[PDB]
């Protein structure tokens, strides 16, 4: 197999593995949406606990077992049918994670102008619901007008109107046909994306060696002019302030979950992709603490200038903090484009801006398709050979189911995705992968793996998170998603059941590949009930031993081992 | 490969391939649509020119080359890729044959009841505009009320509302869920066929036996019936009149085309697949010739049978015979059961017809998938030995992607697929595979072939029709389908722009194919312009006449052969 390059192999390197698209893009509107402050423990908590934990031991088990995402489980069949379903899910990621990608791309069209089209109103697209809040002289409608998400502000009605165009569109029934605009824009995002995959893994280029100092300096400097800001302040003030109310819900914990899964990359099998290509003495132990530490470090940060920024603009708006700007995917495409506005040579900076959001957009995007290529292709070794058109052929899948979310109704298709696609189903898949670990195929084997690999084995913390903890943790919070589901909303487009039932539909699709699978692995094997279930709860390289009536999991001291 | 039984290679035994859904189903409503008798001529013509010698051909080609659909391209590469084409096209039909014959299913559970339920109005399905033609001393409405298409029949209201429930939709956009009832029918559908295919080709068996004596008894039974009925006597003289003026219009020749390539299997892979498992010394001769006759003589006889019908619903109803019912896929499903109706002991009948259309629907689909089956199996040797999972899985695609036209305006769905997917694509397909068989390959070594299979060599008429008078005509009724394409239409429900725009690029899906893999066997041939072109118009046991510098193909005798 492949080695990564000394450039990303170095100890400043995990500076760029530390960044993605959902800290700068989903943990913003995920923490605005739960008030802010009451997000943050939450979120810690599953870091410290859930997040840490798994992502040492996918890190551990992709360098050991050398495989992709479904056949890393080679140490026990019953559970490859989990891996497929990863690997379907980062597929759904891409779905519209690419979307997005075409979204900063089409800002970057509209940053090559000396006045840009966020700043005021007057423009094709802006309704005459267009306030500017230096036009109170003309006093429209006012600065203030009403209190729910505020969608007459001139970024928004840019966004809304001048890219996705949802005001010809009333639900997700009658998106109608995709822009042709959007259409481009994703047309050069997977062209870009397809020969910066067709050659197998990239050691080392300008895309890892940007993203690892771009978003830094961006978050500074946004940072640096939002603390400056009149009423930033009272953001400021509205992120410090932990609502306890907010921790008796279950939809933060699910939340916080679902952001540390993005961020950490956990539950897509781009951590054991990743994985199958380090030395056999990269230190997955030292790599999980600084990716964690930066991680939690960027997200507090991202949390505290987009609250800034929220401040300013409610000031500068006259409206409420909860009720200036809306709660959805496009959250930071209004509130950043205003902040540069408001600095010196705002298109330098908005280039600079859209620049950086689009470079990690595609890393983030890269990522995730070599992961379901490395995962597809251990499987299938033609794949190996046929790469090229494999990777062909995967984009344009992407491509065309991505469509719909390119449309005029298309954001609410990218919500359901987001919202169902990677929602129940990564949990349950991370669940599945930890009973798998911990209990099938154990704990000891495991910690003799990272002994033997790293030269230590896993303190008492380490294994009883991945027994105990972790799993608990992520059983509580599928049954917390499950029991206590709220019907899926936009800003204030409500959407109907037959939408809710789809969205389940998408999530199951994932989640049933891992009883699927076992049926299949039972069927196929051929023996009596104890072969079959010795075969699928037994490592290929240690069937042998089903012959000798010798099989760990048959005995108590296994499963008590701790 | 496995060989045809003794039984289904009787020489009685070709009447069950001289039957269809499509000469029961089909042929009806394409025949009332071009008027009658006016559609017979063009029907008789293609038949006699283009359908019979394209017969011919593909029985030859595919028992001297003992390959699929793609496969048997094996003598000219570039043409590979409409094999394919003809594969997605024939998948393209399952997409909406399967869901016909759940509707016949539905039938059949609407069949065991002493009262019919399209017998009069009264059900919860019935709207207030119900007119039933026995109820006239009521007159809620008349008999005539208006004459469009005169859905407000008992029998039109079952199918409409009581089947379909198209009531409760107002257009492709808005189709809505799958009914349940529809749901589990299809469901049964796909079981039986999958239980039908799992095990290879089934040399014979009830399917095979059944079909070959119950179509023509009860279409006897119907003729004897109609000829017996008031006003069936104007449907006649409406039949045997030839309106040349729809003569001097393109549309007629279309359906005729389209109605000869779906009767005689040639534009889906069924022919090649079926003259795989041939014998060496097979007459496709004396097949073709008894085909087509008894293909000829069905589809005459249905005609009249349907247009008897149609005056005696006309005479029954006080309506105009153009306007007494629909021009859809549902035409039989409504002149049929009320044929049925009339006669003495309704429900045996009925339960017959049911039985033997639902019988002709699976033996057809049967045919579709073991055709394409058989094509991606003689591509991938994988699925030679995964037939099992193969055949599900093509299965529940085929389900899935049918889905669409059970649901409530899931009727105009399965009309679009009907006009479109199996449109012009299908004809650009057998163009494509006229002129590689009868230019590329040459008509000599086909009719060499022809001569070492069977023992004599075909006359002039059939090399001419091969080589000039097929391929011009299908040249022909491709520039009358593209350049005067008329915007596809319901009974009463005009599909919009998009809708077309949709329908072309499915039909474009499958018709591009042949491009496109011209295309990539360019590519990843290694040689100079001439190697590349070379390889890529000789067979593949004739490349060292690569090497050789010897190609037929490159001289003017190959082209001049005639
Ligand atoms: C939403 C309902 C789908 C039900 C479709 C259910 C088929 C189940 C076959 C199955 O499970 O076989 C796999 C290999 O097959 C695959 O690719 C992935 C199959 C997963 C299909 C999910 C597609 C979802 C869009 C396992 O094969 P294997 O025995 O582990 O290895 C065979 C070879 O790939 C490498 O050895
Ligand atoms: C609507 C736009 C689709 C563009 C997608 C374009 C890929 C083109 C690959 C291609 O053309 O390779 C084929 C084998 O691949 C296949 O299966 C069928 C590929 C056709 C895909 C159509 C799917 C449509 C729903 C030819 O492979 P081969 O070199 O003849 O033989 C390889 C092996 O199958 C047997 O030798
Ligand atoms: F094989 C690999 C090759 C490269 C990478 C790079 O990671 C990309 C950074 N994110 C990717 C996926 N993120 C969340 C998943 C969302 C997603 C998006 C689209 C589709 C599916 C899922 C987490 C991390 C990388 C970058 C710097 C570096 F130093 C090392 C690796 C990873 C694996
Ligand atoms: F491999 C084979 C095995 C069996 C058959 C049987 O033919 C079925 C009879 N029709 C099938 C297809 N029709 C039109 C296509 C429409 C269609 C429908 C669904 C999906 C795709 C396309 C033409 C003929 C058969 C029946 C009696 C018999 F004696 C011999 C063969 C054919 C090939
Ligand atoms: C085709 C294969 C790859 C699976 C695709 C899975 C995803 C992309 C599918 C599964 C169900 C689909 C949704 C089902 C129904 C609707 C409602 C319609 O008014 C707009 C599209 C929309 C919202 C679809 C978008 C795409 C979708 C989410
Ligand atoms: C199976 C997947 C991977 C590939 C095939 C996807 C095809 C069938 C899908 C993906 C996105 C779809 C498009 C999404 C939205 C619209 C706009 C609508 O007003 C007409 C249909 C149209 C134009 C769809 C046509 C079918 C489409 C192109
Ligand atoms: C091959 C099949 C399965 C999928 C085809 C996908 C591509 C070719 C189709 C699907 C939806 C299509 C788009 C739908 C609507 C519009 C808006 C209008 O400006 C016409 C072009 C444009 C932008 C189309 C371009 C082609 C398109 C992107
Ligand atoms: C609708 C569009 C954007 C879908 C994506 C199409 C992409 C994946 C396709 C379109 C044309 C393709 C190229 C056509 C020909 C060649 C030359 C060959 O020697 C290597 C592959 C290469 C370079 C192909 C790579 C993939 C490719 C760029
Ligand atoms: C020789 C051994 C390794 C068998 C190789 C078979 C490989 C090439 C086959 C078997 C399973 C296949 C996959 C099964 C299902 C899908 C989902 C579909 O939406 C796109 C194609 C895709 C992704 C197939 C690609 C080709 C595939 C990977
Ligand atoms: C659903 C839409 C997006 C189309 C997707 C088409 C994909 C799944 C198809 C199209 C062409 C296919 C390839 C054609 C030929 C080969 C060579 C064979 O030795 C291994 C499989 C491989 C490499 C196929 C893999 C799957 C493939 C890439
Ligand atoms: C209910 C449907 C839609 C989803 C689940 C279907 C599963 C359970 C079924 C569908 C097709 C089945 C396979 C079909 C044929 C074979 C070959 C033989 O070795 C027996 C097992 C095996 C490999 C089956 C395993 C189970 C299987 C994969
Ligand atoms: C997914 C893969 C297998 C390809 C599927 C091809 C066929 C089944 C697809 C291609 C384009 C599709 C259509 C695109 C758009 C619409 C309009 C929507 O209001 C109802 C469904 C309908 C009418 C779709 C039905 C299914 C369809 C015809
Ligand atoms: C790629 C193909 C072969 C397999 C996957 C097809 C899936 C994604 C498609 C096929 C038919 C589709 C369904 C058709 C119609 C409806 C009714 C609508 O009110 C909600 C969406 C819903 C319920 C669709 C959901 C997605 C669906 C199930
Ligand atoms: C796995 C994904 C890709 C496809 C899922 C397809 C199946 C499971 C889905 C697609 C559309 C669904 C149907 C959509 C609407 C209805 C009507 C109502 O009575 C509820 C059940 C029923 C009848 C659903 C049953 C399940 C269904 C048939
Ligand atoms: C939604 C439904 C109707 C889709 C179709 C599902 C069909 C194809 C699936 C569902 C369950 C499957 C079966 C499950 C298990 C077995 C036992 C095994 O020894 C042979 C295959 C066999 C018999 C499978 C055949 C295919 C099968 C019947
Ligand atoms: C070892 C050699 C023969 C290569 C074998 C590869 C075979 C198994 C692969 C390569 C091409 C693949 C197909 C490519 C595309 C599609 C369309 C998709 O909608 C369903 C899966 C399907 C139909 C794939 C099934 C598996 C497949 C046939
Ligand atoms: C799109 C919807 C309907 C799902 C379709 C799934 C199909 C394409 C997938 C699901 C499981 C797949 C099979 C899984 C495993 C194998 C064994 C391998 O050695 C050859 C390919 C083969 C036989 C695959 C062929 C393609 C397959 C049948
Ligand atoms: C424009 C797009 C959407 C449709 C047509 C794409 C065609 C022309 C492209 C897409 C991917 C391409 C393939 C990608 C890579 C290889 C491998 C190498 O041997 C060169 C040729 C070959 C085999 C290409 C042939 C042409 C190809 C199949």
């Amino acid at each position: 197999r492949e080695t990564w390059g000394k450039k990303i192999d170095f100890l400043l390197s995990v500076v760029g593995f530390a960044v993605d698209l959902a800290n700068v893009w989903r943990f913003p509107y995920l923490c605005y949406k739960n008030g802010g402050g009451a997000f943050l423990i939450p979120y810690t908590l599953f870091l410290i606990i859930a997040g840490m934990p798994l992502f040492y031991m996918e890190l551990a088990l992709g360098q050991y077992n050398r495989e992709g995402a479904a056949t890393v489980w080679k140490i026990c069949p019953f559970f490859k049918g989990v891996g497929y379903a990863v690997i379907l899910i980062a597929l759904y990621v891409g779905f519209y994670y690419n979307v997005i990608i075409a979204w900063s791309l089409y800002y970057l069209f509209s940053s090559f102008t000396l006045n840009l089209p966020w700043t005021d109103c007057g423009h094709t697209w802006n309704s005459p619901n267009c306030t500017d809040p230096k036009l109170l002289n003309g006093s429209v409608l006012g600065n203030h007008t009403k209190y729910s998400k505020y969608k007459f502000t001139p970024a928004a009605e840019f966004y809304e109107r001048g890219v996705l165009h949802l005001h010809e569109s009333s639900g997700i029934h009658d998106i109608g046909l995709p822009q042709w605009q959007l259409l481009l824009c994703l047309m050069v995002v997977v062209i870009v994306l397809y020969f910066s995959l067709w050659k197998g893994v990239k050691t080392s280029g300008k895309v890892v060696w940007i993203t690892a100092t771009l978003p830094y300096f961006v978050l500074f400097v946004l940072l640096v002019h939002g603390v400056t800001l009149p009423g930033a302040s009272n953001g400021i003030n509205a992120y410090l302030h932990i609502d306890f109310y907010r921790l008796k819900e279950a939809t933060v914990w699910i939340d916080a979950a679902t952001q540390i899964f993005f961020s950490l990359g956990a539950g897509f099998g781009v951590l054991i992709a990743f994985a199958s290509y380090n030395k056999f003495d990269n230190n997955c132990y030292r790599d999980a603490l600084l990716t964690s530490s930066i991680n939690c470090i960027t997200s507090f940060v991202s949390g505290f200038a987009i609250f800034s920024i929220l401040g300013y603009m409610a000031h500068e708006h006259k409206v409420n903090i909860e009720d200036v700007a809306t709660e959805g995917a496009g959250l930071v495409f209004i509130l950043y484009p205003e902040a540069i506005s408001t600095l010196s040579g705002s298109t330098f900076w908005a280039v600079v801006f859209f620049v950086m959001l689009l470079a990690l957009g595609l890393d983030s995007s890269m990522g995730g398709m070599e992961a379901v290529i490395t995962g597809l292709a251990d499987d299938f070794q033609v794949l190996k050979r046929h790469r090229k058109l494999f990777t062909f052929g995967v984009t344009f899948s992407t491509f065309l189911l991505a469509l719909f979310c390119i449309t005029k109704g298309g954001i609410y298709v990218l919500t359901l995705l987001d919202t169902f696609a990677a929602g129940t189903s990564i949990l349950f898949a991370v669940l599945m992968e930890a009973i798998g670990v911990s209990w099938f195929y154990g704990v000891d084997r495991f910690s003799n793996d990272i002994q033997q690999m790293m030269g230590f084995r896993p303190g008492l913390y380490w294994r009883l998170c991945w027994k105990f903890v972790s799993p608990a943790f992520l059983l509580f919070v599928v049954v917390v998603s499950i029991i206590n589901f709220k019907p899926l909303t936009y800003d204030d487009y409500i959407f109907p059941p037959w939408a809710n039932w789809v969205g389940w539909g998408i999530a199951l699709s994932s989640m049933v590949l891992v009883p699927i699978y076992v049926i299949y692995k039972f069927l196929s094997t051929q023996g009596s009930l104890w072969e079959r279930l010795a075969y699928g709860i037994t490592p290929e390289n240690e069937h042998h031993l089903v012959a000798q009536r010798d099989i760990r999991q048959f005995q108590l001291q296994h499963w008590l081992a701790i």
